[PDB]
């Protein structure tokens, strides 16, 4: 199926994103390594 | 030139992850796998 | 911890999404690699 996403958040402790999904119970996510950093 | 993403949807079996993006005819996409679970 | 992505945009010609995220000055982003094409 294709999997809608709900919503995103990001750690920089973690240095992962975090994909909310709709989809069963509610409490599915996506989970990927990113780069996070202070722009100038 | 960054454009937005209008879209992410993620795939039941693969979870790779696809974000529709605002440009031009509006097929582009941008693609990337991820981990899919289950939390608290 | 968790903090809100508020934008993501990706870049045709870097190949990378970036995040942009709701937290201190607001200069914070998050940025990952992304294979980036045109559909069917
Ligand atoms: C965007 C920020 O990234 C790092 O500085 C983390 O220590 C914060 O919790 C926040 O996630």
């Amino acid at each position: 199926a294709p999997v809608p996403v709900t919503k995103l958040v990001c750690d920089g402790d973690t240095y992962k994103c975090t994909a909310y999904l709709d989809y069963g119970d509610g409490k599915w996510v996506a989970q990927w390594d990113t780069a996070v950093f202070h722009t100038t």
